[PDB]
């Protein structure tokens, strides 16, 4: 039987999730949408040829007893209230990152969810579903390189829009590494420090420091060094290397495109779009959520607790951005509800 | 509109197609299976959690009016008779390659399909759908390396099953390159020659020569040299390099797994089977077939004519296997029905 | 004690040998030169600040008792007469390839040398000294991929000078693979065949076919497929892949220059000069010859007998070039002198 | 004319330099040796078949007026007194790193050398001669990736001797990157900080922290992150990546050995020996020193001033090791004598 979905926020990512549910993946149908821009909502219904109701607000959508699951794809600051409203229903909830824009918001969600009989929230941290990243985690977990001592990673993006702020270097960009590392390492963070190398001449945005170096430490003592470089020009690239006691593991060359020998060079194209880079991870992530809902079983992907860990760490990082000082992180032990 | 599918042949690839149709692709349901090994048919229904009839043979399955399309996924030598019986019904037909294992068989299929009012057969030449191979063709077609002069290709398998015959090195294996190079170069063949290098000590099948070298020449004078090596031990691999007037294009190494530095070596895993190497291509071709059937429109993928044109070159190569001499090829023009 | 050298032929490669012996390598001194262009010989003395006597021809240089070894670096057609003259002395002889330009010339040399008490000739087939090619041979010889069944090789050159003839595709270019493959495989050739794919638009030379495909067969049954492509435009490149029973070995990309990520590509430079490509091989080859002469031991590099196998094979290829038909090769058993 | 050399310290590296000078490089002869272990000095003369006198100490060796240059290859702690004695002679001086084991001893040597009528000291920082590293610096200096913002490097070593101490992670290992980076970037350091990630289980030496992370900052604001990992097990490896405003540059994998396809993986060998890794750089640096001396010209390699920069920065690093705090660096401007 088909999972009936409502979508709250029908903007760029909302429409892309609608397209996934409608055109790409199996077992779901979007039967309801809402957007504070009523005309965005009508356009979603029209462009994707949906047989769906346009609701005036999230409150009304969430009262429709035929919707099995809701996708919350509104502005980040709008997630917390919408997730809290959806937690008064029995519906499963897929929320894009962040779970909330403040860690207090994220704690409100984790507390209302823990009153429920079962977990219903998955948060859209897609990196965990990326085939290469997953495969590296699985190899690490065999023990073949011993314990992880240091992780080195890069999050490289060619250019940013005029609205991109210094804070978004954490909340839009580093946030992916923030969710990924504790999961990769099965460990908890103890601190984060953001430092600023010399400022690139490519930055055109007031207040934006680029590149940024993030250093995170974990309870077992692993150090994570992430380079965030968002005006890098050359391409979009995610790099990850785990230094172990007895060996190292790293992500391979990404790309399907041909090797060209021409004009005294050998070359391959580099991805320019994060959207294309993570197409597979988004498909896999959403298909898994739908397959869980179809079985009436809780999601198994990143939970509200992961959303809360990410919110606390992002807050610690935004605080570090002010003076480049290390900010301690102490995350409470995970409730068994979320193991 | 959900396409109800029957699958004839539920071994490795029959199972892989059932898996994809059931769990990955959209708009299809497997409702019937058959295999000459009834236990294999029952195992497929159980393992993939199907609600499907198990028919004792293809003729009974084909006479069930509720089936919209059949997949022929039996031993290559069995396709011809099943496809001919299926053409007695109004069902759409996806057959794995080869279309038949002889030229006469392929021609019988084409002669019978031509009597129908609509084309119904798609042949599973998935290489044309592989994103990497497509990206190479696309780059070639820009003219960046000038005209293609020589093509070098490898088709590598780690080992073969006990029913793999010398003739199958052509009809089961080289058949992919026979189809692919015609499509890649938009050109037709004028001859083929098979030669036998030093016989591998790894061969375990009576009568099988391995490796085999195939040289194909085209009308424009491109020479293609294919290495077929089906007892290679190390892995499953497809390599393609196009040598142009002003440059070269090569498919990159396929792999998602990590790079491991350990024990005085840096290494990456090689795939051991087609099942993962070409999963995207299989998914794309089968989704396209299902999408056409859902519209009651002819398939747009490789046709029985492509299968026949391939069989003519394959039959020439089976003739060349006998004395290692060059065999001339000159195929008929495409009938209107197949344009 | 320094090895006193005379150099016969002070053109491009003669000066390069003088420079190696004077400025790079250890244990030798050029004390004599001769060239049919007397002005070039005198310039070689001034240019490299030699304490050396300029002789009017090779006969007179060869009468200098103080010379321990001569380098024959004249036009290929002149090598045979000079090598036969040098063999009337007791001096060691390094001749650049070819040993002689005809197979009968090569045999006169071998027959004359067999009359001597010790072997004194080394032929300048430098591929055997290239570290990359040597490392590949060494790994092959560990048995790790089992027996070699097929070799696929490329000799890629960006453009040729106006004097470059069709026969030079063999005598100047393929000759390196001709000496290399029997050594690599510890085997003897039984045939060679040259075929012409479609002619490249880039060819500006009268009578030149480009590319050419050379197929060699060996006594143990290994088939060698060499692509010779001398108007390739993009670079100078030597490629070598050995297909074994249980694995494969290939040369890595040549070059130490950095990987550049820029402008939506990842790239590395390709060598444009064969001179640059084989700098190390030439140094190592010549240093070994000098080291052997310093000990008054016979050379251990490619011998006059190797020069003879090369000459016979090149003659057979030139004959094949006439009609693209296979030409048999039956090389005599190696005399004890050359084991 | 032949450069006559005396070698002070005939241990592992002293014998390796004697071997270079005698058997590999051109234009030098070892005519005198001394070592505090007289039997080691006598053994070096025998083993290398030198026509050399054995002196009981450096003072007596330095009185030999026939020596043109001395190589100082004793314990690091002995370099300063010996270099100061040598500066009372007119001999050229090649000292292995370090110039001196304190920044004050390095300053003494600089001050003394400044009183002389020519620069005579070269310090054995061989990284600058490595062809790969040089090629990367050359490409960076074209401006093609814009200004360098971040440098990430690794110094990976398989295991250490039982006498390898925590401070040697700086003075024996990191010292190479300490000399290399200011040269690569043409910039001066402003600070260094050493941090200790998780302690590896592979460390067998009391007090040795491994791995160690070193962060250096430069005047223009480039941040350098070096990973030092000396019990890494898998191999010896030097990695270098320069992150620029508009692109990146990285050293390719070291090694000329083949790519092996075998046993479900594609692999290349990793060097286990720092000796073999930098054999080219050592030969090139010493050949360059000898060539300068032969012309009675001052050396052009790393000078006593580079020795001093390295000693100041090493000192700062050893101080940082105490509490993992950032230590400021402010080197005086470079004297004209050393430009
Ligand atoms: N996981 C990822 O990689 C990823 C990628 C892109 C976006 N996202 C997240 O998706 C969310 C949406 O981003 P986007 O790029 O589509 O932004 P967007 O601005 O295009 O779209 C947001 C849509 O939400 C609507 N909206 C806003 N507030 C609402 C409310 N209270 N109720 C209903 N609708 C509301 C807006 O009118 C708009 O149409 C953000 O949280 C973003 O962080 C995640
Ligand atoms: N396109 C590709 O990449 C690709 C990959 C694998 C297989 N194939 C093709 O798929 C077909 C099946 O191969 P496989 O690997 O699954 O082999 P398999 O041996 O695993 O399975 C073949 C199945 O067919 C059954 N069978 C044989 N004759 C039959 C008949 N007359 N009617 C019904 N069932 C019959 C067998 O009992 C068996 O279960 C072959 O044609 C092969 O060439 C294509
Ligand atoms: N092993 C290799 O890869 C390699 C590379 C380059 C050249 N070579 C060989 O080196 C030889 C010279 O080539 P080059 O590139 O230096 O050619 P070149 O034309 O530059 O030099 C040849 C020199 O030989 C002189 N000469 C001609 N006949 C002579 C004679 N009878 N006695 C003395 N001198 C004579 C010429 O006047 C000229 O100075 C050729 O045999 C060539 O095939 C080999
Ligand atoms: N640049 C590089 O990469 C590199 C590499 C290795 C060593 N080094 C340097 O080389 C020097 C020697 O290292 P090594 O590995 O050969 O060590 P080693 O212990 O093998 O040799 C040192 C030798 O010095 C002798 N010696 C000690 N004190 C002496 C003195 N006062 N006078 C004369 N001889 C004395 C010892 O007896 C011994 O034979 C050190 O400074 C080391 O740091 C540099
Ligand atoms: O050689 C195999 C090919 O690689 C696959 O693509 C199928 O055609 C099949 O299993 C053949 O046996």
């Amino acid at each position: 039987m088909v999972v009936k979905v409502g979508v709250i926020g029908t903007g760029a990512m909302g429409r892309a999730h609608i397209d996934r549910l409608t055109n790409v993946l199996t077992g779901a149908e979007v039967v309801a949408v809402t957007d504070i821009d009523h005309e965005a909502a009508e356009a979603a219904v029209r462009d994707f040829h949906l047989n769906a109701k346009v609701y005036p607000d999230d409150t009304s959508l969430l009262q429709d007893p035929d919707i099995d699951a809701v996708f919350v794809v509104s502005f980040g600051g709008a997630h917390e209230a919408t997730v809290l409203k959806a937690l008064d229903t029995d519906k499963f909830i897929f929320t894009e990152k962040p779970l909330a824009t403040t860690l207090e918001g994220a704690k409100r969600i984790v507390d209302k969810e823990l009153t429920k009989s079962k977990k219903v929230i998955q948060v859209g941290f897609m990196r965990r579903y990326d085939q290469g990243i997953r495969a590296l985690k699985e190899k690490l977990d065999t023990g073949i390189i011993g314990a992880p001592l240091v992780v080195r990673a890069s999050h490289i993006n060619p250019n940013v829009a005029s609205n991109y702020s210094n804070e978004m270097a954490i909340t839009d960009t580093l946030i992916h590494e923030i969710d990924e590392m504790h999961w990769l390492l099965d460990d908890e963070y103890t601190s984060i420090q953001i430092t600023y190398p010399r400022q690139s001449a490519e930055v055109r945005n007031e207040g934006l420091h680029d590149p940024q170096l993030a250093t995170l430490t974990t309870k077992k003592g692993t150090v994570i060094q992430v380079l965030v470089h968002v005006t890098a020009q050359y391409g979009y690239e995610v790099k990850l290397e785990v230094i172990g006691e007895t060996g190292e593991l790293q992500l391979p060359n990404y790309g399907l495109g041909p090797i060209l020998r021409s004009n005294a060079n050998q070359q391959t194209a580099v991805e320019m779009s994060w959207i294309n880079r993570f197409i597979q991870a988004y498909n896999t992530e959403v298909q898994e959520f739908i397959d869980e809902v179809a079985k009436s079983e809780p999601p198994v992907g990143p939970s509200a607790w992961d959303g809360y860990i990410a919110a606390i760490t992002a807050a610690a990082a935004n605080r570090s951005q002010k003076d480049q000082e290390t900010v301690l992180i102490n995350v409470a032990g995970t409730p068994t509800f979320y193991q």
